[PDB]
């Protein structure tokens, strides 16, 4: 059942700076085949592969996915399934679906159902995601992701029809959206948060942002975490969903010490909630692996996959 298939996804890392730029290496991530045996080694169970379509895929209908790219896709699920790793395929950055729900549902609607029939047969180790973190016009009115996201979850069952597939709220898969957050009967949903509290601390100087946050930011632990886990796993029981925590990590501008705090204050409390979780991410400026040195960065690492259940 989806809980259990929620609760193989246990510890997972995301891919991150990859797939979902606007060209694989745009971002500075490569993906490499040995990336699998050493997350695997690391102790993580699962891949969160954040893939951006639309930079790959014809603009005018029937809105073809470019061969290449797909087999490269195809190149990265094989690769952890073999290797024995879950592996999350989602939808991820799409400023033309933010911006506009209505004028790119076809093209939207199109590369799902490429993706699903593509990947139909492919054991339940491969997850599906429906929309990385929805905004834009779906911040405006949630409805219009309620709406879409059904249609989305339609086209999918059409040739998977018992996949989990996993639905996170508006305001960038905000935990305090979930309110708004409205699922078919379908018995095989996991349901996705991201958490980044407090913005000012895990994305001090990133310029992607605007604003920018100041750095210099330090950080250490009250109760806001526990307050909002809290509230997210009683929304999940109060809708039977299970809770999978797909992205949360502290930008490298950030003092090392306070982002080894907070990842392991957010990491201990997603498990005392039962919520599977991906670290955001494996090899960029919030990586956990530098591949300059081919090294761990022991102290964060240790943070997620600690030797002993209380440290
Ligand atoms: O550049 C806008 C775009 O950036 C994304 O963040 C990237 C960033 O571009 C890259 O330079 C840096 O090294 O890593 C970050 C995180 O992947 C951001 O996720 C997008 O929301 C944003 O539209
Ligand atoms: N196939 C190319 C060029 C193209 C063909 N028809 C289009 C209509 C609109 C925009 C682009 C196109 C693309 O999708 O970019």
């Amino acid at each position: 059942g989806i809980v259990e298939l929620n609760r193989q996804l246990g510890r997972g890392v995301n891919l991150g700076n990859a797939l979902e730029a606007p060209w694989e290496g745009a971002w500075g991530v490569r993906l490499e085949e040995g990336f699998f045996e050493l997350i695997r080694e690391a102790g993580f169970k699962t891949i969160r592969l954040p893939v951006s379509w639309t930079h790959h895929a014809g603009r005018a209908a029937p809105y073809t996915i470019d061969p290449a790219f797909f087999s490269r896709v195809d190149w990265a699920v094989t690769q952890a399934t073999r290797r024995g790793l879950n592996i999350v395929v989602n939808v991820h950055h799409y400023d033309e679906l933010n911006a506009n729900p209505q004028a790119e549902e076809a093209r939207y609607l199109s590369i799902w159902r490429q993706i699903a029939e593509r990947y139909r047969n492919q054991p339940g180790s491969v997850y599906f995601e429906l929309l990385n973190e929805p905004h834009g016009r779906f911040n405006d009115n949630p409805q219009l992701w309620n709406d879409l996201l059904a249609k989305a979850l339609r086209v999918v069952r059409e040739s998977n029809p018992s996949r989990a597939v996993i639905v996170g709220p508006v305001g960038w898969n905000s935990l305090w959206r979930l309110s708004e957050l409205r699922l078919p009967d379908d018995p095989n949903l996991i349901v996705t948060f991201h958490y980044y509290d407090p913005l000012e601390f895990t994305h001090q100087g990133a310029e992607w942002l605007n604003p920018v946050p100041p750095t210099g930011v330090v950080w250490h632990q009250q109760n806001a975490i526990a307050q909002a886990m809290e509230f997210a796993q009683r929304w999940a029981e109060q809708n039977r969903r299970p809770i999978f925590v797909g992205e949360f990590g502290a930008y490298e501008k950030g003092d090392l010490d306070s982002r080894v705090r907070w990842t392991g204050a957010v990491r201990s409390e997603l498990e005392k909630r039962n919520f599977s979780w991906a670290y955001w991410e494996f090899a960029a400026g919030f990586g956990i692996y530098d591949r300059t040195t081919r090294q761990w960065r022991t102290p964060l690492l240790k943070a997620l996959v600690p030797e002993q259940p209380k440290l």
